[PDB]
This record gives structure tokens, C-alpha cells and sequence, in this order.
């Protein structure tokens, strides 16, 4: 039921990427996030340092998060896969959508829910 | 604890090589969902679906190799880690080849043994 | 006769999405409509929310609607499929045309029908 | 309870098709199906005629090892005699080449209840 | 004779379709005149809300038709083939050239000569 | 009820295209059909000399198991003795590979009744050539 | 009348080429016969000696000739210029269709008609 | 002595095309002239009407330098009144991004006098085509 | 202890490079400074000469010095071999990343670490 | 004087590779090796379990050493740097030369050196 | 008339090549005899030492001779111009034409024509 | 002595080509001159008139810079008055796109001794 | 006497990155033969040849370095030297560059100054 | 005058090395030989040992050297330029001709010429 609140979260954190509110983005996540992701040429990054890049130096778009599934473990950890459906407007003018398969892992640390592990493809 | 894990993905991915579906079903939870290539960007209830791999063919010679495997430990019952699978092989023609993916298992230990619930797989199957 | 009522509405639909009539679009629509089509990469979505962008942020265009068959399920269900034309001016200045094959079923909810699957292939 | 009714009846159509059971599929389909797909080049086939050529000139599809499986199936119901299910086909198979490969259609399946049994009346594959 | 009837009526078609003239059209087609041609995509098409589309959005050409066979079928119907040459030049300022083959079936309507059908390759 | 007449028509002309039964087919074509298609390359034929070939040439070296489909088959009448009809033909066949394709041509057939039974005088094809033996 | 002739001669050297029957071709050619052709590489050859090696190192075709134009002139001299269609049979078993234009000139020396020169294209 | 006749009749029809004086060129031409030219995509045109367009559609827009030149002219006469010429022209001109380019056609002219003058009734002409405006 | 030495060098020796700093360069390479890399076209170049071209003669990016692995040998000597990830913004405004493998071996010449000799793989950076 | 000691050691563990003698490599390899290698795919491994593949599962050639160049550190370490110029056969049965750049380190462990990190660029050989 | 005397000389040395017969290629050309080539990659060759390797280590085809024009030069010395057509069979089995351009210089040494340069551009 | 002669000749008359100059290339040209060339499509040319267009619409070659350089000029002498010179050109020039470019051509020039000076009577260009 | 080459060699390469042809021609024999890219595989009697570089326009920033040049003397009056030219500059598109040529030079003294009498280069001019 | 020496030197080489002959090579050859070649990847190798190699691991072919230019330096040095062109044929049965720019420097050491340095392009 309470499924709900890491689903909620995920957007949360989703909605600060796209608007480059970094700060924001720093609260939901937990300081030793690990991430596998494109941008990291399939290396493991300590990936608190390795996204502010993308906030420091950074049109119209919209993130649809489709058929999320999330394991719950115990009371603290919980898991979130989900495929990333992301519309936008390419340089030369025309309407794109593109896909990205994403798994967030999540531990509740004093309250509020942490994204601990993030493995982005696509 | 850490090592814990570390030895149990060890013996999945060992029971995978060897095509041994019994002892890969005892490590995976019977719910365990899985993005991976083979599975075109989808989410798979992927028990049914890694079914199909083991029934239609260690054989070949294959060394596999797991790089800094990082583990994140979360409280008595879970954990998940993330590792590089290097996989060393024989192509057809006759030369090796190696290919890298980089893997995450997020585990939750039901009754004394180890569960994998959820399998994350990008780069070269 | 009842057949020609489908028809109309498809078309009435088809002519909202080609006007950027948003408010139109959701009318004829089902809250809960489902959609499989080429901008959504191969995955069925919810498709009132996924719509909405290509409404809020977007030349001489025709629509042809060739060989409508629809397949008639007791009063208040029915599914259309229909061949779309689309003639068009690409950017270098040609005109151009482009086929869709269009799957819309429909239920009558109180009075007004109402689209609540539609499955799109070839081009958008 | 009566969306799990209609996956079944598609599950068992989609079985028919891998068998090479024309008759099983039959049974399945109503007489008038309507039916886009590639196989049509773009075209609505009265899909009963088009559909046999596969099964009386092509060994069964399980002739060859393969495992569908389906994703996400939703279902609209539309009073007691009308449905519509979309769902994604996920087909594993083994190519000449003898390497394993995996191929994804989108399907929608319209369906009419026929005195107590499902009729597929309008079928529509992309991919 | 009644074949150098059809042959005008069809030149007096396309002279219209080169001037833009869509009543000058509409007058010689029979208002369900149907279509193949390539612009439609391999699809028959109820062709005169089609073809309207060329006139409203759209330089010196020379159309020339060869060998134009006429089979006449007693008082009312009649059917031409031939091959149509058309010297035009392209945007880049060359001249080209073009070929199409095309059928067109005639009705005399009420005096007047009717095109109810049109097959268009190349 | 007499445009289901020239259906039947075209369709038993495809019949015999299929079979290989050239009696059959000229019987149904008139003596001086004209072909607009694309084994003639753009060019008008008095096709029932240019269509033997076609026939004379389908063995069993090339028996390849088909199926025609007649899509929106459009018929326009013209007086007692005239029609003309419009038809995609989709062709399901089998490759030498032996592998299954499908291909579409757009069909225009223009129609003579000659004392009882209709004749073939024109016909255009645009798309693939669907004759057994390509 | 005298058209009709010649038609009939292009018609028989087209046969005595599709026979390999040299002997045949000879009779019906000017023993000075120039041709351009695809196979001299955009040169005129005196086409007797350059044709022999065609017949002495080499299924079944139907060669079609279309719109055959034939300009007289006086007694003893005539053109003919038309489209040759060949249908046959590629090495990899499928039927393939072929076009070429094809010019012949005529000169009637003593009794019979013989072809002085040959362009064809394609 | 009058084979020398046709190559510079030849050579008057060239110099009226490369100069758009199209009066001269109907002169020089039969008014039925028929033509196979590559513009034709393969068809045989009755050449009078076809050719007026590439006349018609030089302006001083498109008046480039060119210089043509007529190798192994062949002719075979065929008693008082008819001849046919065989020869190969290159086309010396500038292309419109200001390089100088050459172009090969072989070309065949079928001759008839008509009273004193010589008439072109039929043209042949393969490789490029060399009309100023092409 | 004195493997985190050697990483802290490391990560001098970038920033001074990141900087276009050539005088803070010298001062942490040895003056006979041999170099393998992209830059050089296969040869071993004494590399304090050929590394002065790219300083004289030259935007926002971040490095990144994944799993460094440090091999000490006695008082003076170790070595060290890390993948550099460059993250960086293209011309055409597009954000890249960019991989490296790295060896710096280093020498304590009186109190400071010096590097003797470097082997650059991959993206030149 | 003992830069060429290590040249003759480099050469031996060459020999050793060629020979596919395993024994003779690991004599001479630290059990520690740390590798960065075209057939890693960027990665650094722990480079003796990676390695035993090749000689587990595996015509004339002739390797070169150009240019070597041995830095010293102290009694027990140094590093060299050399091309690898590989002559062979392809399957083909054309002759073929390949290069690739090298750096070794050495530690000396008790009267034999040992090399403890290895980094290659260009072809593998 | 004399003219001829050349293109027989020409059409006999291009006979002693087709027939790999090397003595009566030697023969024809001067013992000094330059030659540009294909084969000779842009090189003037000494080109009878150049040749043999052709004979020595080496099909149905028909040569052609056109529009072959000799310039004369006094007694001794003579240069021909002409395009060479080969007819062949390529090895996939299809008939092939290809077409030369050569250019042979001749000096009479007692009685008997020599060749004593050579020019060759297109296809060997 | 006499082959030094050509060599100057043929020197010459490439000076004129790259000057723009033609009348001083007609008087080393014998009128009746034959070509194979580039330029000429693989046919023999009567090449005083073929030539005249690269003169009369060409600003000079030497307008741009370049430089030509011959290589191993062999002369073959047969009496008083015929003689053959073939060598290698080099031009080194400059491409419009600002680089500077060399290009080969392998040339054959026949020179006939009419009155005192040296005709160039037939001319073959490769590359 | 083998730096003595190497000076000079180095001399004549600083004449031509200054397009200063007076200085080249001092140090070059004037029948100086030249093999060289921009010659298409033909030798050059490369005094005349070589102008036009010179007389046709250090302007843009380069840095020449000149790897392990072997020098073979042969009695007082004649030497030959072969060496790696790396020459880093900066392409129109504003990116830097690095290409490298293979250079064999031979030296005779005519009356105390060395001439440079033959040259072939080869890889990129 | 004794330029011819040289050539004859370099000509007894290059057949050597036609024969597979590595004696005969390494008498002419200089033990300390240099060689820049395609076959060494643009590195100089110390080539008695690297050019073993392609003697003991290996059809009709003729060599041709053009316009040998020798430099003569005292008593006992000289250096050679020269084209080789090499006539063969290649595996698929054609016969092929391919061209090198070869450099060769000679040393006099007691009596017989060595060969000191060698620069190969092609």
C-alpha cells in the first residue's frame, strides 16, 4: 500500500533533475549514492560528485514513468524499476520521446526515504 | 555481512554458467523482476522468462570476473549490490573476445538464505 | 446507421488533435484511455496525461480516412479500423503524404461515446 | 474476474497460432475478423481467408523451440458481452544461425461474447 | 472520329491540373472519380476531396502524350492509355524530364464526357 | 447485384494467371487487350501476345504455393455493356529461401460485355508483378 | 505498303541475332555496316567483324517491338526506329524484361533490302 | 564530293541549337523529325514539338561558352535524295560553379533532300545530352 | 597511509593541468618526465618539452579518479593506475564524458614526490 | 649497469607469454599484478586469474623491443618503457607486424625482481 | 600509302602479343623501347626487359583498331594514333568490351619498321 | 646536343599553356596537331581547334601560382627532322579550398623539323 | 662528430618552419635528390622542387621534436642520420594536432660546412 | 664511373631477398643495419633481427629498378635512390605490379660494399 510514498519520492527526486534544482536533489538522495548509468561509460560512480556537472552547466519536457514496480524489504529498504518515457523538443525543432530503463534502491534513514543505488539503460 | 552477498552472487552467476536451473531458482525469489537486453527494454517477471535460456544449451571455455563490487547494506533483512562482470569466451570463429556489463541485485534474505528479487543488466549479455 | 455515428465521431476526434483543441480531444476521450503508437517507443500508455504535450507545445494539412470497417457489440460498444491519409508540406517545400493504420475502440458512456483504446502503426 | 477470462482466451488463441491448430484458432475467432498487421503491408484483411495461407504452408511455430510471453495486459470491459485487451508479445526463438533472439509486438484484440463463448472480432500488430 | 473526342477531353483535363483551374477540373471529373497514383500510397482514394490538396497550395512545363490507345465500349463509356512526358524545370534551374504511364475511363454524362476513374505509375 | 458480376470476373481472371491455364485467360481477355505494368517498363502492350511468355515459361519447376486477396474492390458502371473496376491485390507466397512473403499491386481492369460474358480491354498494374514465375 | 517490308526485314535480322545464325545475319547486313552500341563504348565500329564475336562464343526470350516508325525515301532508301522489349530468363532462374531503342538504316541494293547502319541505346 | 554535303549540313543544325535560333533549326529539320535522345527517357518523339521547349527556355540566363566538335563522321549515301550520318560530338562548355567541363554523345541523322536543301527526318542521339540549357 | 600520499599528488598534478598551470606542473613532474600517450602516435616522448605546446596554446569540465590502486615499493618509490573520467561540454553545446586509463609512477626526490613516468590510454584529455 | 638487468627480465617474461609457459610467467610476475590491457576493455584487473585464460586455451612469430627506457628508484624498484613491434602469420597466411606501447614496474622481492603493474596500449599480442 | 604500311606493322605487333609469342614481339620493337603504361603505375619503362615478364608467365578475344591516323616523317620515321577495343569473356562468364588509347612511334632501321616508344592509357 | 634541342621546345611550349598564351603555342604546334588527352573523352582530336576554348575562356594558369617540373625526359632522335620526347609532369599549384596540391601526368610529344624550327604534331596525356 | 649532424639536421628543419630558403639552401647541396610525399613516389633534384613551399608562405604555433636519431659516420667526410619527426600544430578548425614522419638525411662535407646531398621522408608532410 | 658498382650491390640484395637467401642477405648487409619500412610501423628498427623473420616463415616475380640516382662521398661511402617496381601475381591469379622509393646507404668495409641504412615508402 505505502508502495505509493517511494513511487512519490522517485518523482520527487525526477521533478528536481528537470528543473536543476541541485539542492534539492542532494536531500533525496544519500551521500554515497552509487550509479551505473550512459553517461558513466559502465563504471560504478560515487555519483554525488559526478552529477553536479550536469546541474552547474545546465525547453519543454515531460517524464512519464510507466508500470513502476517496487519490492519492499523490512521496514527501511524498499526497490523501484521502471521504464522513463521522456518527451522533448530536439534542436532542430521536431518532437522526440525517448526511453530509459531505471532501478532506484531506497533506504529510509531517520524519516525520510534516501536513494542509496540508481542503474539507469537507454 | 558484505562478503555474505558477495558469495551468493557468486553462486548465481556460477549456476547460470553451468546451466543449472534448480540451484539458480533456490537463490532468485520466485517474483524476481529483471531489465536485461535480452528483454528489448522491458521488466520481466523473470523467472518464466530465463526458463527458455537454460533449457536450449560451460561447454565452451569462459572465465568470468566481478570488479569492485560495491554493497550497500539495509538493516537486519536487506541489501543490494553492484559489480562489473567481465566475461572472457571463445567466439566461433575461433578467437577470444571479452565483453563487460555492468550488473545490480538488490537481495532480500527470506528465513535464514539469501533471495534475489530484482536483477539490473546493461552492456553485452 | 449506427456504423455512420462511429464514423463521425472518429472524425470529430481526428479534427480536435489537427486544431490543438485540447478541451475538444478530452470530450470525445475516456479519461482512461490506453494508447499504443510510434511516439511512445512501443509501450501502452495512459494516454490522456502522455497526450497533453504535443497539444500544449505545437502549416496546410489534409486527413483522408479510407475503408472505415467497424465491427458493432451490442448498444454502448464498438471498434473502428480505418487507413489514415495525411497530406502535408515538408520544410524543403514539397508535398508529401504518409499512411497510418488506426485501431479506436469506443464505449457509450451515457449518451456521448467515448475512445478508450487506440493503437496507431506506421507513420505519426 | 472477467479480464482474467479474456487473457486466458487470448493466451489460448496466441497457443493455437504457435501449434499450427487452425481449428483451435477457428473456434477463437470470429468468421468476420478484421486485421491489421505487417504480414499486410498496411492494408485491413478479412483475416480469416488471409490467415490460413501460414497454417497449411508453415510447419508450427513450436516446431522450432520458442516462449511467448505477455506484458502488461490491460483490459477494458464494455457491459456483459464486449471487451478489448493491449498488451506487448515478447517472443523468444532460436534464429538459423543458431544464436537465441527476442522480438516485441504491440497487439490490441477486440473481443464480442458470442452465446457464452469470446469471438476475436479485430486483431491490430505493430512490430 | 469519337476517339479524337476522348483524346481533347483528357488534354483539356491536364491543361487544367498545369493552370491550377480546380472548377476547370471538377467540371471534366465525375464527382466520385476514384484514384491510384503515388501520391496515395498504393490506396484507392475517393479522389476529388484528395486532389484539391495540389490546387489550393501550389513556372514553365510542356506536357507531351504518346501513343494514346482509345477503347470506345457502345454510346457512354470509353477508356484511354498512354505514357505522358513532361519537360519541367527543377528548383536548381536544369531542365528534366518525366515520365508517367496513365489510364483514365470516361462516362458521357447528360452531352459532357466524365472522368470516374484514374491509374497513375511512376 | 451486376457489380458483383465483374468481381467474380477479375477474380477468375487471377485464377487463371495462377493456374498457368492460358486458354482460360484469353477466353476472359479480349483478343486486343492493352497493358500498362511493370515488366513492360513504362511502355503500352497489345498484351496478349507479351503475356504468353509468362505462361509458356511457369513449369513445375516453379509451382510455388500462393494465395490472392482482392482489397476495395471499387466497380464503376457504364451503361448496359461497360465497366471498369479498382482493387489492390495482395499475393501471399513462398520464396526459393522458403521463406513466406506478402506484396501489393494496385489493379485497374477495364471491362467489355461482349454478348453474354465480359472481356478484359485494359488493364494497368502499379506495385510488384504477383504472375507464378516472379 | 513498302513500310511493311521493312518491319518484316528488322523483324528477320532480330531473329537471325536471337538464333546465332551469323550466316543469316550477314545476308540481311551491308557488308560496310557501322554501328554505336553499348558494347563499343561510345565508338562507331564497321560492324561486321566486331559482331562476329558475339555469335562465335554463344534459352528462351520473346522480343517485342514497339511503335516501329519507318521513314521512306525514294526508291531504294528507308529508316526504321522503334523500342525492343526482351523478355528472358536470368542465370539465378527469375524472368527479367530488358528495353532498348534501336535505329536501323536501309538501303535496298539488288532485289533485297540490307541494313547500313545501327544505333542502339540502353 | 557530296558526303562533305551532309557533315556540313550537320554542322549548320548544331550551330543553330548552341546559338537558340529555333526558325533555323526547322529549316534544316523535316517537320515530321522523329527522335530517340536521352531527355526522351527512351520514348520516339515527333521531335518538332518536344525540341521547342529547350529553345524556348534558353534566355541570356543561361548563355555559357561552348564549342563543339564532330569525330569520324561517316556517311553512307543511298541513291540521289537520301544519306545517313554516323559521328561522335564532344561538347567543350563551363559548368555553372565556373569549371570547364566535356561531354561525349554519338548521334546518328537520317537525311532527305528536298529540292536542292537537305532535310533531318530522323535522330539518334546517346551518352549526354549537349543542348545549351542541359 | 602513504598510498593516500601518492593519490593526493595525483590529484595535484590534474588540477594543475585543468588549470593550464605549467609552472605547478614542473614543480610535481620529474624534469625527465617520460610519456606514453594518445598525443605522441605510439612513441615515448621526454615529456616535459612536448607537454608545454598544450599549456602555451590553451570551458567547463570535472575529473573524476575512479578505483586508483597504488603499489608502494620501499621509502621513495610507488606507482599508481586509475581510470579518469572527464565529463566536459563539446562545442556544439552538448555535455560528453570521456575515459582514460592512467599510470603515473612516482619517485620521492628530498621530501616531494615527483612523477617520472606516465602511460595515458583511451580519450586524450 | 642494472637497467639492463631489467631489460633481460621484461625480455624473459615476454619469452614466457610467447611460450605459453604459465609457471615461467607467474615466477616472474608479482601475485599482486595489477593490469590495464586492451582485452580488460578499460578496466584494471587483478591481473593473474585474468591472465591464465590466454595460456589455458592457446604458429611463428617474432617480437622487437624498441627504445627501452628504464627509470630507477632506490635499491628494490624501477619502471621501463618500450614498443612491442609483434611479427606474425594471419590465419589468412599474409605476414603482419603489430606495435604496442608497454610500461612495466619492478619490484625487486629478495634477490629476484618481480613485476607488480603492467599497462598496454595499442594491439594485444 | 605508305600510311598502311604502318597500321599493318601496329596490327602485326598487337597479333605477336595475343599470341604470347615474345621473338616475334621483339622483333617488331627496338631493342630501346620506352613505354608508358597502366602497369607501369605512371613509370617510363626500358620496356622490353618490362614485357617478358607478361609472355613468359601467361580466352577467346577479339582486338579492334579505329580511326587509326599516321603522321610520316620523312624516310625513316612514322608515329600512329589509335583506340584499341578488346573484346573478352570476363571469368563470371559475361562478354566485356574495353577500350584503349595508344600512341606507337616508329623508326625504320634497314628495310624492317621498329617500334621505339609506346603510349597506353584506359584499360590494359 | 640535338636531344637538348626538344627538351627546350617542349619546355616551351608548356611555358605557353600556363601563360594563356596561344599564338606563341600555335607557331610550336604544327596546325594539323592530333591529341589523346584527359580532357578529350578517350577520342582523338585535330587538336588546334579542340585547344583554342581552354585559351580564349580561361584566365592563364600562371594567373594562379604553380610550378611545373619535368622528370627523366628520354628523347628518341631518327634523322634530321622526327624526333620524340616522353617524361613525367609535376605541377605543384595551389587547390581554391587554400592547400597546396602536386599532380602527375605521363605525356608523349612527336616533333617534326619543318624549315629551321621544331612542330609539335602529336600529343598523349595520361593521369 | 655526431651531434655534429644532428646540430646541422636540426639547423635546416628550424630553416624551413621559418620559410627562410636562403638559410635552407646554405645547408642543402644544390643537387640535393628528395623522396618525399608531395613528390607522388617520383625523386626530385629538390632544390627547384622545394621553392615553391617557401615562396608560397611559424605564422600558426608548431613545436617540432625529433625522436632517437641514429647517426652512421663513414670516414672524415660522410654520415647519414635517420630519426622520428613529431611536429604538433593546430588544424584550421581550431582542435591541436600531432603527425609524425619518418626522415632519413645523408651529409657530405664539402669544405668544412656539412650539405645535406639526399632526403626521403615518409608519413605525414 | 663506379656508380655501376653500387647499383650492381643493390641489385645482388633485392635478389637475395627474391630467393629467400639470408646469408647471402646479411654478407651485403652491414650487422648494424637501420631500416625505416612500411613493415615496422613507422618506428627504425636494428633490422638483421627483424628482417630474419620474413626469410624463415616464406611465385613468380620480376623486379625492376628505375632511374638509379647514386651520390658518391670519398673513398668509401655512397648512397643510392631508386624506384622499384615489382611485378607479380596475387593470390586471386591476376598479375599485379606495385611500386616502393627505396634509399640505400652504402659503407665500404675492407674490400665488399655493406649496407648501413635502408628507407623504404609504398
Amino acid at each position: 500500500m505505502r508502495k505509493q510514498e517511494i513511487i512519490k519520492t522517485t518523482e520527487q527526486l525526477i521533478e528536481a533533475v528537470n528543473n536543476g534544482d541541485f539542492e534539492a536533489y542532494a536531500k533525496i538522495c544519500d551521500p554515497g549514492l552509487t550509479s551505473f548509468e550512459p553517461e558513466a561509460l559502465g563504471n560504478l560512480v560515487e555519483g554525488m560528485d559526478f552529477h553536479r556537472f550536469y546541474f552547474e552547466n545546465l525547453k519543454p519536457i515531460h517524464t512519464t514513468i510507466l508500470n513502476p514496480h517496487v519490492h519492499v524489504i523490512g521496514e527501511d529498504a524498499a526497490c523501484i524499476a521502471y521504464i522513463r518515457l521522456t518527451q522533448y523538443i530536439d534542436g532542430q525543432g521536431r518532437p522526440r520521446t525517448s526511453q530509459s530503463e531505471e532501478t532506484r534502491v531506497w533506504h529510509r534513514r531517520d524519516g525520510k526515504w534516501q536513494n542509496v543505488h540508481f542503474h539507469c539503460s537507454g
